[PDB]
């Protein structure tokens, strides 16, 4: 199943190790940690456009607070109030807005970290899905002066959270979470959620549109042109390691990972084919093609190793690396070379001499068709009901994502749940009909699905 | 004093923010996150041309390891094998080291992680220099063949601290730690350390040199071509926050933060001058002038806003931007414009045309001249002394460090640390003498100072 592949490419592809002396802990080995590193690039390009990055301490509070692991002792010591591994930076990022805010002239502002979390639980261990230590977590924090920008900024941040995903191209399908699922005091949280080889559905990314819930519990007023204080509109947002799991698990591939070309650990990789027969003159060809390529603003590697080719080939292939080059004496008499693709597997043949150019559009062509795929194969698994017996036996059979009708009451979503076995991704405001359950009158599209 | 101008600086150019909830755990703020984001970069640059960075978790077991903070309790449920914050990798990237080797194939490994550690401690809180939470903690790890071979890592990593320190300008005394001083269980520990404003040392980067002794309490063996197993030789080594706190410190100033061009927030910073003629024509030529920077690979900023021109060069100035750029009607005519340095005060007037080299010439020049002036402020404060009433004397007086000859036994030197109440730094083989204290014969030059 898909189960077993993902585990053993993990192992394979050296991404990370399981074998930690305790459950939920992994480690990012060499390979793993490339990806990440560039993952990591393009969305920080994003957000420091107009976000500002900062950092705050790991330990909060017992009192700031008022399953979450506890520090008690400073050696044999026990300490006069406790202290807490970071649940969600909330309890004292705000405590010191409170003090970096104190005139309109400040707002607005926005800041993010890119740190590491824990959650304590048990019987459910899945790799860089549900573990112990988040070690890759981003969250976003924006203070505003009116309700009505802080809605504005909601808007924003989807927008931008498409962006991020269209460059690892990932499909998403975008809802509004339940008034029972929302962030605990929001006003009303959002969800991109995106379909898993299992058939099952992964949270990907939310975003949160708090009130002046907080700002009224931690005090962060500001004083307006007209010499008053009010409290401020504020909203948060954040995804995690779930999106590199994604990005390997949706373009998986039987040969083995197969990767965007901005997130592969190297872009190009060029292999020398050689016999003993003009040696010397195939590699200093092949120098001056790496070096050229750097020099030119390219992850590019060198298999300067001595092993039989065809081995060479599949290495660098199971592990993601786009496009390969390779060059035999017969093509470097001519002045040109092959090159291989990875999402098809069509080898074609181009002059050496704009290759510069040839390479670069191959790349733009790889992503678009990785993320078209995506898309087709996720959107053939969204099936309509009328009737909730119509969906127990899609769910059941075809799993996938269910679309139906809703009148929106608790009570009757509830319902379905229980009766269903699912839960409810969220709405999305459009023509009315007739609950798939309570018969009355449905405003809304909803969405069902088994999940992680 | 020093202490004063340090708090002062570091509240005012807003690069860490004190005031947290909890004594030795700060928060680094917009400017500082920007500083430290580029002090790694160049970090890593060196780093990555043969080492591999990972990335293992924070929490260590109880057993494994056999002032450090204890994890107990998971919620209300007390755990059965308690958790530590990292106190140093040590104890866990060892166990699993030893999976990870199998064959000298295998060898050499060079690895390493930037991670945030935990001390629990009183009575001492010095931002930056002395904390409870770590933030910026690079840690290398490397395992070996022979013996030899693992004493010449130990020479590659010192050459390598040279490389970093030297780019961010900073001077350095390079000695070897005493025995009573050095890593439990090396071999024998060597150390970096440099000169305060207030007289006093501070540690900047050690590097170890353990045995086989770690290999043998963790089992890691390796079979040789001999096909035999032999345990590996290791080595460590790292730096710290540190390395930041003394960057803003050595190159101190009397305005305020003055940096190395590649450390600072913005490389160059572009100030329009207007008053209401010509106003137009000053913009659209201070913009070709930021997109033809940006696009050359110059972290710049222009400065639209609307104020006061003094304030901007006050601003800009306090916080440590290197070279700043100047336009008005006069100069814009003629086709230049002035550019006032940062280190010196100097400000030249050259052609818009070839601005673009004049500008990397200035950097080059800020560097090695802040270097320079760097280590003449240091060597002059190296005093020597042949009677241990000579010693005092100048420590008392003339803080700095002090030079001396000394016989090397433990005794000897632990005596002379309670007689004069200071820190031997360590030795530096070279020609005979007698011991400034017992007399005897003398084979190595030693140091002596008040340490942070
Ligand atoms: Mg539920
Ligand atoms: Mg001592
Ligand atoms: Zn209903
Ligand atoms: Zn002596």
């Amino acid at each position: 199943e898909f189960s077993e592949w993902f585990h053993n490419i993990l192992e394979e592809a050296e991404i990370i190790d399981q074998r930690y002396p305790v459950k939920g802990m992994h480690v990012w080995m060499p390979h793993g940690f490339m990806i990440r590193k560039n993952t990591l690039k393009i969305l920080r390009r994003i957000l420091d456009r107009d976000h500002e990055e900062v950092l705050f301490p790991l330990l909060v509070p017992e009192d700031e607070l008022a399953e979450v692991y506890w520090v008690t002792h400073g050696g044999l010591s026990k300490l006069q109030r406790k202290l807490a591994l970071r649940p969600t930076s909330e309890t004292v990022m705000y405590p010191m807005f409170a003090l970096w805010v104190r005139s309109h002239t400040d707002l607005p502002m926005r800041f993010y970290q890119v740190v590491n979390t824990f959650r304590y639980e048990t019987k459910h261990t899945r790799p860089l899905i549900r573990v112990r230590e988040i070690t890759t977590f981003k969250e976003a924090h924006t203070i505003h002066a009116t309700a009505s920008e802080a809605e504005e900024q909601v808007e924003r941040a989807v927008e931008i959270y498409k962006e991020f995903f269209n460059s690892l191209g990932i499909p998403y399908l975008i809802t509004r979470r339940p008034p029972w699922d929302k962030f605990p005091g929001s006003e009303y949280t959002v969800a991109f959620d995106t379909l898993m080889p299992d058939g099952k559905t992964l949270q990907i990314g939310t975003v949160h549109n708090l009130g002046q819930t907080f700002a009224r519990t931690f005090e962060i007023k500001f004083e307006t042109p007209e010499g008053d204080h009010e409290y401020v509109h504020q909203t948060c947002y954040g995804l995690s390691d779930r999106v590199i799991a994604s990005v390997i698990a949706i373009h998986g591939d039987e040969s083995g990972l197969c990767l965007p070309p901005d997130v592969a650990a190297h872009q190009v990789v060029i292999v020398p084919i050689i016999f003993k027969k003009a040696a010397e003159e195939v590699m200093e060809a092949c120098r001056e093609l790496r070096s050229r390529l750097e020099a030119a603003g390219f992850r590019v590697h060198l298999d300067d190793r001595d092993i039989r080719a065809g081995r060479k080939y599949y290495e660098w292939e199971m592990r993601g690396v786009p496009l390969r080059v390779e060059i035999g004496p017969r093509d470097l008499e001519k002045g040109a070379a092959v090159i291989s693709r990875r999402d098809t597997g069509e080898k074609v043949t181009a002059d050496l001499q704009g290759i510069e150019e040839t390479l670069r559009e191959l790349m733009k062509d790889i992503l678009e068709n990785l993320r078209t795929r995506a898309w087709e194969r996720m959107e053939s698994e969204i099936r309509e009901a009328e009737t909730l017996e119509e969906a127990s036996r899609i769910v059941d059979e075809k799993r996938g994502i269910i679309s139906f009708m809703w009148c929106g009451e608790e009570e009757c979503g509830m319902d379905v749940e229980e009766k269903v076995r699912v839960d409810i991704l969220g709405i999305q405001e459009e023509g009315s009909g007739t609950c798939i359950n309570c018969g009355r009158e449905a405003p809304y599209r909803a969405y069902l699905a088994r999940t992680y």
